[PDB]
């Protein structure tokens, strides 16, 4: 009874909070305070900044752990996909305000650093081929709308709305199949660099076809592997073929920011709810991002609509809710994060777990897979015994994942030896990674146990588990290729 | 969608078939053929017959196993509770046919062997105190209706319907709180006798209050214990206080035969569906009995209504469907049994398992108990992986019970060392007992395993498990007082 | 849900009780007492008896109404379809497992015994082949065609004596017999002549069968509804295309359990009965629903269970066969049925069931069905003690019965046949209006609607200040139900 | 279910868009363009502006209809409840964490600065005590009452300059202020004088509050609906008894997020909005639904999300505050809203939601509610492209809106106020009928019903040969909806 529940409306937040680190936050002290607020994954927007502009963050991040461990600080690498950008005005951020006048658009660098009013540049050197008369072109957050009057290349366009034409802004051209590659020559260097410094995840930008992901996979190369690929659905194609994409990727990212530019902004409300849902089904994790608290970028107080977005994104099924420029330059970073976390606590506090689990477990099996079967079965026991926690050890993150899907109204303490897994594990809601240093003991029967009890302790530390409580353990033991198949309902 | 399923309508029968053995069936050869048809539990109506009249069956039964093991033949003891009975006519089964005339009813033995027309006897020596004018009294299958005109004791009554007044028939007096004990002086001797020869279960007759069961419990004494108590709801009181009764008993028995006499026959249709359901909830097993195939008592062909009753009783949730005089004297015993089993296969073939499990698991937990939590969780996995069988070892029958409650669309192979448990285990639908003789090996970790694999073999023997199938194992391992808490999703 | 309700378990019975009238019941006085118990439709098994053997019942029935109206006594005509039957013995013989000849040349028709026996199916020699089994008399004697010699050779399988003129059920054989025989038609023309409300067509297999029974009923037919009796396997195989044309089906258990393994009839029933509720067509469950009562005033536990369950499955009608067509306890049987029927429909899940029914629909629904559903909807909301619906074709009160309301469906009508066969629908309570139409299709229908209210008030169905829903039409020209009226009594 | 639908994701927007009119929008031309975008109800924030500052809007609004009718432009009156406000600085001051005095004796009212500051609440010295926090201006500056000295001592907690005449929100303090002030009433009497359709009562706490706003609206009031604005904690605590009397509530996020922790407003909303759908009373979600659009033609992802979600929660109305009362992009904001609204209600679960709604009912339902539900029921069945309903009190079209149909609810009416505030209900499309009554309550209602059909046909709402349901009454004397009519176009 959605109505009954809704009519009738503490625990530890279970949804990650990705944070884009900018100059103003690029320092252990701050980087720590951010993590103290609730920062988990760290976004690395490679759209701006040099290899040192980032290699500086990767270290400061690692520092924050040193200064104070807390929770396995993750480090993501947001590739600067195939994006277009305008050139530079004649002399610094000018104020040329087009009201509805037409003008030329070149791509021969000749005016790259002098474009103004009677002219303007664009990154896409081949735009003259992809774009044709009639095409609209949004510029800067999709503000200025242009209308290609005629390709003359040097193509002719015409403003539609006012607004001044500034320097180096995004050039979104919806309705045009750009012949650009999701991975550029430079893009790869960033990946090889990321895997070099060991970035846990990579938020691939502007994906369209599965092949795209595939490439990001073979480009990540041998070193990649452990690094998960997060496809960022930014255009229409990443929505059209988002199904075949969803298959290969490791998780998708609701790229609202540029999404709302490609497809009509109001559609992003439906496209989100869908993608986020299409992901929970597949089991792959999903991150909702952009302007989740834009106002907090210049204010310690978020607007009603803002917090609503946060929570709703979560209530939709979002696994991760990230902060962009809100912390990458905002005058209120720690405050933003905090507001998020606080909102996140309530969001997942007004969710329908029992039924939702049914729905999730109903669009399955066919039949399910062994590890998924016990994952579901594991969550099942929770609702029955009313388990205060479900301990699960894993090395590939797989198990704790499938466990997160059938989302339990309790925490999913994942004990592990691997340091990367426990890091990107944050990519899953409800998961609480904990690294085990104690090298294996003697048996895959005493070790796993000592590991299981370990989880119990850490849980007890987090208050997650009271004195004489109840809990479920998830471990495997299949002839040779053991891979989760056991369930253990125990008491604390 | 009950409609969808119903619109759209092999496996091993999963519902026991209790059989009352009579002279015509009191012989290994026959007793075997009966078991070959599908006979499981063996009813011992102690209403008629001497200690040798029964001690003869207990052995012949044991013989059938010798001649041919098959399936652990169970032996139940149906106590002849506090029932009333008419005396004997003047000279043998006379034909005195009362049309609506009145007559005297005595209790001083003086006419006990000469009662006829102008007189008739009744067992209840104290009936003169419990019954008062206005009370109706049914005689023989509730055929002859009398109407106590006035207590003269020697109480005056009057026929209401025709029918001849035969010798030694049942005297059902609905609407009268008889001061009789559910356990008589002789009744106990039968119990001590049963436990002496080791009767697995006891179908207590004419229960009314919980206390009744309690007594049958302390009377069973030390030797009892392992023997389960099956309360037979025969009057109104066993329905009124059937809730407090349901608490203590080990299972109830829908005593239709005399039920339909106490409460209006048409109500038995609702009282059944309710009790049977109130039992599935409690987890206690339930048996539906009497006239389930009365016609087969004199015919090799059952009436449409008959098979319907069988199946429906099962579809209601019945755990056991027994045969009374149908095999205790019927001219077609093996045929009756067969018809039952065949009907039983279809009945459980048109059941809604997935949803029913939800309903069952929804009127729970609060929270559930550890062994119940894994039982439910166990059944859960089944529906997911589509397990062809669920192996569960237990010594008290408890676990396989709770597993049977959340009823899986697959067999519940129970491996055990105990010989009694595996016998009365038949009292639960879906259960397939299998005794293990191999004394324990070395560890509660290698033994249980060797036991688990044992189950797999027997299952493979029964065809229950194909080559590369899937299955779930249920075992315990709780600090000291281990008692089921582990689940194992494996492949065959 | 189901568990809660089941865990937790007066109104007027809403399920008809068809009754096969036999010599012992062929008399107004009795025929009345039967109706007094709860008899509604009257079965006319044309398998046995001459045109006077029945024309006598049709009148006695009509008499019972005269002696005492009560409830519009219906009269059904059970055709004696393409059934096979054995000949007559030498002079009025227990086979143990011996073989014997089976002829079809009349030569031994009145002398068949042991070393020989007759069968109606003259063409059986063509349809049956070696290996085929043949049940005789209630499916007791099982034979095994050793070889077609015709004059085909068979062999007993079970004991039992071989009596005269019994049924010859040959399961697993596609008989080339017609669902309607030359004589069969005469019975139909006769029935429509005396005006039989419904006809229980016997041994149907294909839709075509029904079609024939339709064009044979002819012009006079029309108003008479066709009830297909599913007795073999084909009436189950093609029961879907059949269900389309027929007006309702009849779970022919008796011979069904002979054609298909008896235990399957438990599933075949539940299915057909359900496949019918969906289609909206009425369904009747029959045979041995109280066989024991045929020789006893007390029914067995299994018996009453069948009655109620049949109802709880979704059955619209539960008939009594030889239980009243010769049984030593007719009125008693009926009574036991009705009483059982009251409880059965007393433990039903109406709100949810309506949802299920209304969920396997629409697509979208039809106007009259749309308001029928909508009508039942209002009931559950206002908790209406009754839903008044006037109709002349029975259609509306039908679609209303489908979405089955936990309340009575008082149908007011002018037509006398409709109000009779209307009993074929559960929950329906027909009431004939004699008052010729007044002046307007707006004052008349009203005077009609209020009429329903009165009769309801008479039956106690409607208390003083109660609530009720009215169903009437008013569509441009071709008006045909589309209006709903939530009112107070 | 939810997963399948969500996995799988034109019609006329069905959710109103209230708009607060400010100087920049106070002109027919603009006021029209706003209505052209999708503006319906018009908010009149009486917090700022003189009786002419508003009497000017009431006319310009009325003008927009003249210039171009379109859709019955509604006019709401947002009372400026018991709000507190700071005084004026010395001559038109950034506290970092320093303490300071707070007076209430007017002496410093026009000179308060740094070492002092004023507050409206003259009795604040009694309600507030040491330890209490006090937010100022959009809840930016947080103070901490060090000690009541009155003239109470406080201390800044955050930076920010201390400007003149800003709001003084003191969460956690039961203010003894009246929901209706001496001046407040004058505004009401004024509103009812110029005929304001609805009144958004501000800062309600107890039912009594509403009651007062009811007897203050007086005789002239009546037709004017009272919309309680839940702004503090008490309007949430006793929001249940309030919900009983009021005509609808307003999720007062803006000040709500100040009283209760901002993150809680996400749960408080979903609850209230839901607690309202149940009661049947309409609900409006407001404040910052597109704050960014106040200075931009492009809304942020979070913004549109809020709009739609607010709708998807069950919101009946989504208003725009300063977004159009001063924003540099008014028409654009409205547009973005409407567009978002179209998709929101396009991804809703109607069939099931109706079930849920109709399941937390009846008990039993009321006659007009019973047919309202029943009416919506038929829609889902026949797949009606529209449901015509005539009413004069708005009641019926309301109860019809509750059980929310996936189709438009064309309400035909004679009353001009009803058809105006009727916008307060989602799915409703008011249409005034000028044609004075004909001769019968049977030909008139009809001519009225067909009228609805035409207007519907005009809006494209109804295709050629479509299907539709009509809702009308006819109960003995006190007729008040009880009839349903499933018809074809
Ligand atoms: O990491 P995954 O893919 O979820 O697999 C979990 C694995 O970890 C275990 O629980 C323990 O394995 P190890 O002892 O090798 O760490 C296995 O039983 C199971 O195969
Ligand atoms: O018989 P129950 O009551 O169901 O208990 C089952 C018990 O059997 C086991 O599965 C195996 O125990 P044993 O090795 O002693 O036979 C235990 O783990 C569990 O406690
Ligand atoms: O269900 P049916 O048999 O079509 O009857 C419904 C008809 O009866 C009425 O309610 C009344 O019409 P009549 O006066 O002709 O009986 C019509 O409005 C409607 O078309
Ligand atoms: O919902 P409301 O405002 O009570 O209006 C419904 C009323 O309008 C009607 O449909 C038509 O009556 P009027 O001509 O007076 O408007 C009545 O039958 C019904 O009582
Ligand atoms: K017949
Ligand atoms: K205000
Ligand atoms: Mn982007
Ligand atoms: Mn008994
Ligand atoms: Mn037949
Ligand atoms: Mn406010």
């Amino acid at each position: 009874s959605r109505l009954e529940r809704l009519t009738s409306l503490s625990d530890l937040r279970r949804t990650s909070i990705i944070g884009t680190i900018g100059p103003k936050t690029n320092n252990p002290e701050t980087l720590v305070a951010l993590r103290k607020a609730g920062l988990n994954i760290v976004r690395m927007n490679f759209s701006h900044g040099s290899y040192e502009y980032h290699k500086s963050v990767i270290d400061n991040a690692r520092k924050s752990e040193e200064l104070y461990p807390g929770r396995p600080l993750a480090i993501a690498l947001d590739t600067k996909g195939p994006e277009i950008r305008t050139g530079t005005t004649t002399n610094d951020v000018d104020y040329p305000i087009p009201p509805n006048h037409e003008m030329i658009f070149t791509t021969d660098d000749k005016y790259a650093k002098a474009c103004d009013d009677k002219i303007m540049y664009v990154d896409y050197k081949n735009i003259t081929k992809v774009i044709s008369a009639g095409r609209i072109i949004y510029v800067d957050d999709g503000v200025l709308s242009f209308q290609v009057l005629e390709v003359v290349d040097t193509l002719k366009v015409k403003a539609l709305n006012a607004g001044k034409i500034c320097s180096h802004k995004g050039v979104n051209l919806p309705g045009t199949d750009v012949d650009l590659p999701a991975l550029s020559e430079k893009d790869k260097e960033d990946l090889r660099f990321g895997v070099k410094n060991g970035v846990h995840m990579v938020f691939a930008s502007f994906i369209r076809t599965a092949n795209d992901v595939l490439t990001i996979r073979e480009v990540l190369g041998e070193q990649g592997k452990d690094v998960k690929i997060i496809v960022k659905i930014e255009n229409q194609q990443g929505v059209n073929n988002f199904d075949e994409i969803l298959k290969v990727t490791d998780g998708v990212m609701v790229a609202r920011g540029d999404l709302g530019i490609e497809i009509p902004a109001p559609e992003v409300l439906a496209v989100q709810k869908k993608l986020i849902a299409k992901s929970n089904l597949a089991g792959k994790p999903v991150i909702c991002a952009t302007q989740m608290l834009e106002s907090m970028t210049y204010n310690p107080r978020p607007t009603r609509a803002e917090v609503s977005d946060v929570g709703n994104a979560i209530l939709d099924g979002a696994d991760c809710v990230m902060l962009s420029g809100e912390t990458a330059k905002g005058n209120y970073p720690i405050n933003a994060v905090t507001t998020m976390a606080e909102t996140a606590v309530i969001a997942e506090q007004a969710i329908a777990y029992l039924p939702n689990y049914d729905d999730m477990r109903n669009c399955t099996p066919k039949p399910t897979s062994t590890t998924e079967t016990v994952a579901a079965s594991a969550v099942a026991a929770v609702f029955e015994q009313k388990a205060k926690a479900i301990i699960v050890l894993s090395t590939s993150g797989t198990t704790p994942r499938l466990v997160s899907k059938y989302r339990p109204n309790c925490p999913i303490i994942l004990v592990t030896r691997c340091p990367r897994a426990a890091r990107f594990s944050h990519l899953y809601r409800g998961v609480f990674p904990f690294v085990f240093e104690k090298e294996p003991v003697s048996d895959w029967t005493d070790d796993v146990e000592a590991r299981i009890n370990f989880g119990i302790e850490k849980a007890k530390e987090f208050g997650i588990l009271k004195k004489g409580d109840t809990y479920v353990s998830i471990q495997g033991f299949k002839a040779g290729a053991g891979h989760s198949n056991t369930l253990q309902v125990s008491t604390v």
